[PDB]
């Protein structure tokens, strides 16, 4: 529980913890992804990394002092021809490149494993699963009907064997038929996609069938998410619903994701993994 | 061997019949499905049947002097509340909602066994395989390179493994990254996400990375289809290829595909089942 060393990403997170490095001054230091970390994260201690500097970030962290660091923020991966340099990212490059070509995970893998190495020991996910996780049972007002427990099911089952398979880890099932599974598109993607297709088969304002569900990406410090955001767009589609395994879902803001949800008639809930 | 019975879906198929159907002299029926079956179908002989028209259609086929019925067509599930009036089809009808709750093949079981009951016995894949299936090996001039191997047997695996869940039937392989699974939005807005997602994790078009895969849907006459179409929205979304287990795809236009396909430099390829 010593602290810290934030590698910023992008979105919220990186700023919901700066929000949250005011409380007990660590003080913080920001390894600001060079291409993905918010200004809103300019001129706080650390510095800012091409996500190639990879040796960079090392002596940074080194450098102010830290010996914990914590992954927030979306992260793309890179094209790899086309990144910045440094000398000290190549003795462990290849085997990036290498498990780039497995999966999101497999590339995941290496990279905060590699960390461990450089006598850093991590865990980006007790650090704010203990502030912002999804909690067992529902998390609004609205509960599922019964027509709405099989899809529930189903939606994750789905979510979470396109998730072994390093393919996405979301998916949208509506009355039994899978509508939509996330790929590299985004969840906010795939969502679209769900409002676009058919009423035929989907459900609708006033009427709501289906259900999201999101899941890892089997055993954590990267997780997947959800906010605001995905509530209403999740409300276009005509889903009734978000589910999530209790712990393993990260609610970004959840008590405007409960004023959302309840105002637009939508369950969220965590089940039991 | 007998004919002919032609239950109109939408798109070419139903008229590459049409063409046909001015070779042997059958004399061809056409049960236009009238949400679906074009206008270039207008007035042959058979009928416009609503697709809840379930006992229109049978004593439709009876009446002109059908015994061999053959499934041409795009067709989509119903929105079933809002389904046209015909008692015959009630007596079979909650065993197609029912299945309908399963996928888009368990509903297809029902439907295609329903006919087998009443005397006529049908088979819409031979009628057409002997004309327009995908052959094994290449069918154009350009073949896989090297580095396009993996992507083919893994986007071929993928593409079996979302269809025996009955999700979809194609999927989207980029160096071995997942980029895009099919699921109700169709193949070419399936490729339209690909080329939409950025250029870091997909080919391009004068460095071709990735396959498209089209599968079944595990045992046929609803099979797979590609056309011209799909020719070039592969192409704008950088994909090297196309693949698909022979005598499992359906070939819309074989030249003009060919032609495309070789003018691009994308390989359309065929693989032993
Ligand atoms: C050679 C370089 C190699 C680099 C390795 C590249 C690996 C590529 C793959 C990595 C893995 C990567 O695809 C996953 C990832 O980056 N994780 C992050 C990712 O979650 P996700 O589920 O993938 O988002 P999604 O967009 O599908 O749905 C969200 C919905 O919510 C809504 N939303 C979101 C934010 C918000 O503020 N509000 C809101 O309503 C939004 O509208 C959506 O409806 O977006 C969330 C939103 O922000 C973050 O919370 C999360 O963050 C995490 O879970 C942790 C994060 O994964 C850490 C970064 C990875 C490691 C980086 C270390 C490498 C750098 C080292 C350099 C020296
Ligand atoms: C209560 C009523 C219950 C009704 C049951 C509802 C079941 C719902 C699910 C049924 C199953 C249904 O999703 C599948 C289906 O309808 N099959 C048909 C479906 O293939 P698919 O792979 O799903 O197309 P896709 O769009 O994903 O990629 C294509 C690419 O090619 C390109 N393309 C296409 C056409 C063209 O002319 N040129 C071209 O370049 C195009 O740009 C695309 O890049 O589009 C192809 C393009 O036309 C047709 O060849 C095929 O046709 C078949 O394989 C046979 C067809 O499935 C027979 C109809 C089903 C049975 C209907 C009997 C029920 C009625 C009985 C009433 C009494």
């Amino acid at each position: 529980m010593r602290k810290l060393g934030l590698i910023a990403g992008g979105g919220a997170l990186p700023v919901e913890l700066a929000s949250h490095c005011e409380a007990a001054g660590r003080a913080f230091a920001v390894m600001r992804l060079r291409s993905f970390a918010d200004p809103s994260l300019d001129r706080y201690p650390g510095a800012d990394v091409g996500i190639g500097e990879f040796g960079k970030i090392f002596k940074a962290l080194r450098a102010e002092g830290c010996d914990v660091v914590c992954f927030a923020g979306n992260v793309s991966r890179p094209d790899f021809s086309a990144l910045m340099p440094d000398a000290r990212g190549l003795k462990v490059l290849p085997s990036l490149i290498v498990a780039a070509r497995k999966g999101d995970d497999a590339l995941l893998r290496r990279v905060l494993d590699e960390f461990e190495k450089e006598g850093f020991e991590i865990e980006g996910a007790h650090e704010v699963m203990g502030e912002m996780t999804l909690p067992r049972g529902r998390l609004g007002k609205v509960s599922p009907a019964p027509e709405h427990m099989a899809d529930i099911d189903k939606a994750l089952d789905v979510a979470r064997e396109i998730g072994r398979l390093d393919i996405g880890q979301g998916a949208v099932v509506c009355e039994g038929l899978v509508l939509a599974v996330e790929a590299q598109e985004g969840t906010d993607a795939m969502l679209r996609r769900v409002a676009d297709l058919p009423e035929a088969i989907r459900g609708r304002a006033e009427r709501r069938l289906g259900v999201l569900a999101k899941a890892p990406k089997p055993i954590r410090v990267a997780l997947p998410t959800i906010g605001v955001a995905t509530i209403h767009r999740a409300a276009r589609a005509g889903l009734a619903g978000i589910v999530g395994e209790a712990g393993r879902l990260l609610v970004v803001d959840r008590e405007a994701v409960i004023a959302a949800a309840d105002d637009l008639g939508l369950f969220v809930l965590g089940v039991d993994p």
